[PDB]
């Protein structure tokens, strides 16, 4: 897949340039839950980069469509900022930040209108991950009294794809009966075969109380099962703890808790990593028919545009974009089609 | 208020020995919350004994309506367990757990039925409680798929009444925007007359945040406003710490705490106390005419239906337990109509 994210790329982009923007419907995977049930914290260890705002409140307001690529130079391109290519992180945040505002209009308030970046580094896996505004039940400052509304619309909008792979992530803090993240991945996906279950916030658990039940997929069961995982409290994140050192206390949290060790090397979040990948990489390999068969088609049909051109005979000038773009997208469609078995 | 709770407490028990408490709408404090977000554990400090199931998971399953009259000595009496008396607390709960299990089984199902237990103590204000399950969103064992509703549904019935005070319950370890309580109590009291809310669960708040913005009434206003309460952990309960010591852990937390020691003096268990009594007693003196018009009503409406009734069993005169019962309203009735003057 990785050998066809170049064409896709070209593909869509020459899609949106004529204003049209195509449903390939590629293989992502969306997080799903309750606000602040530690989403962001969960995509943020794919990247290690710093840029996902998370806070507690509502952080997240617009869903963030991040295609991570496999690449030799670190760097960053936003889709609404084309042709230009970031290099600081921090510039990066700041963007997302901006955008998030810009958009939305209000302080509190969202927006379903998708931010997308690209990151090319050496340190990351190939995958498409989507960050998504946390489920609520109530609004607060200048959100709208159908708030709830408008965030659950707003995931589904991701989540009813079949090629979504669904993050239900629950906090360990509050019963799994009152997970918002399963209630949706069951309505969505009944037979959960693109469902897998994350239990953040293990380390805050009330004294006393463990989710040995949940852990061991009894209490709900998932065929791809939960992964837990222990990720940075406000205080560390504050306090500019890496990710190495959260990862080092997550594995001792693990291997150290009386109700959990026995389950250790099944959890965690370089556990997650593995588990999602393959599960993405499964997914591609019996989708990709799907995918095929959706180039095919679009080729055969920009063929027969294609079939009645002679465009621009004269000098240089009589720009056309239109008939740029649909060349741009033909050429795309082949080359992916030869890549695409 | 006036005395006039045991004339109020002996006509409930009339209608709640068949079932007919729709006919009333007496002055109470119904609570309401996700599950397991500490609404027992509140509930059980009026009276300062343990005495109510508590615990992660769902525990409570059916309404506990709890009449606390102050007394010289301290004793508890069930509806359902004629002519006992219970001063070992410890029973007291077995029953409660007992009484649920009848009707629910063990395997995660609730019943609307309500048990109805009243504790006489010279420690205890006097009113009326009403415990119910906290609210879910994925069934879980043998709860029917839409457990959520029934849930709901449940205690919609003690809260759509005019005469219910709500008590709010939200942990603080969940972002506010979460609260499955301030949303069924803003849809059936959008503008707070009758609402307190109460945050539980302070001491386990992620290190490097508070909930400071929610406790000043800030963050999402209430007319009525907020009280925090730190209840006991599961550890503490398998620990056998008593309330009396949990009662000063939770004042030295206020007033320790660098986020609310300003509030302190407004804060906790026995403030939240003083408080609701204070509501409802003001709500009771506005209601009380309405009352008498309703109790005036009833009256000769059970008149009417003993007359009726006389001509279904015209009898082999005798002595029905139909009679008994419809006498036992009636006088519960003329009682308590001649206290509200
Ligand atoms: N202690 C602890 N805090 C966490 C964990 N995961 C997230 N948090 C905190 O929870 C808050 C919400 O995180 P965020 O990722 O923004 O969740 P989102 O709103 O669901 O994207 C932040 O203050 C995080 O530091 C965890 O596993 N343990
Ligand atoms: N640490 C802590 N635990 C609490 C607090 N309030 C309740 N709990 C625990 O939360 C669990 C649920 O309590 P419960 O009263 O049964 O809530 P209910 O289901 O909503 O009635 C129990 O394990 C309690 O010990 C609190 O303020 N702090
Ligand atoms: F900031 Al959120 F769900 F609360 F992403
Ligand atoms: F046991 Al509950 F709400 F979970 F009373
Ligand atoms: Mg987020
Ligand atoms: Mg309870
Ligand atoms: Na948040
Ligand atoms: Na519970």
């Amino acid at each position: 897949m990785e050998d066809l994210i170049p064409l896709v790329n070209r593909l869509q982009d020459a899609f949106s340039a004529i204003g049209q923007n195509a449903d390939l419907d590629l293989p992502q995977i969306a997080v799903v839950g309750g606000q602040s049930a530690g989403k962001s914290s969960v995509l943020e260890n794919f990247v290690g980069r710093d840029f996902l705002p998370r806070g507690s409140g509502i952080v997240t307001r617009r869903p963030l469509v991040l295609q991570l690529v496999n690449a030799t130079t670190e760097y960053a391109e936003f889709l609404h900022c084309k042709g230009k290519k970031f290099t600081d992180f921090e510039e990066v945040r700041l963007e997302i930040e901006a955008e998030t505002d810009r958009v939305t209009g209000t302080n509190k308030g969202i927006s379903p209108v998708p931010i997308n970046l690209r990151v090319y580094s050496p340190h990351v896996l190939n995958l498409t991950l989507v960050d998504l505004p946390g489920m609520t039940k109530v609004p607060v400052g200048d959100q709208p009294p159908d708030i709830e509304f408008q965030i659950r619309d707003m995931l589904m909008q991701f989540v009813t794809k079949e090629n979504c792979l669904i993050l239900a992530v629950s906090p360990a803090n509050s019963d799994l009966a009152n997970s918002d993240a399963l209630k949706v991945a069951k309505e969505v996906d009944p037979q959960g075969q693109r469902t897998i279950g994350v239990i953040t916030k293990l380390d805050l658990m009330d004294e006393g109380t463990d989710a040995r039940d949940v852990l061991e997929n009894k209490l709900l069961p998932l065929r791809r099962g939960y992964i837990g995982v222990v990720n940075r409290s406000q205080k560390d994140i504050d306090g500019k703890k890496d990710i190495t050192a959260a990862l080092a206390a997550e594995r001792k949290f693990f291997l150290s808790h009386p109700s959990y060790r026995h389950l250790a090397d099944r959890m965690g979040t370089p556990y997650l990593q593995k588990v999602l990948n393959q599960q993405l990489t499964n997914h591609i390999r019996d989708t990709l028919p799907g995918l095929r068969n959706k180039l095919q088609s679009q080729l055969l049909s920009i063929e027969k545009e294609v079939e009645e051109y002679k465009n621009f005979r004269p000098d240089k000038h009589g720009t056309d974009s239109r008939v740029d773009e649909m060349l741009r997208m033909y050429h795309a469609l082949k080359e992916a089609l030869s890549i695409i078995g």
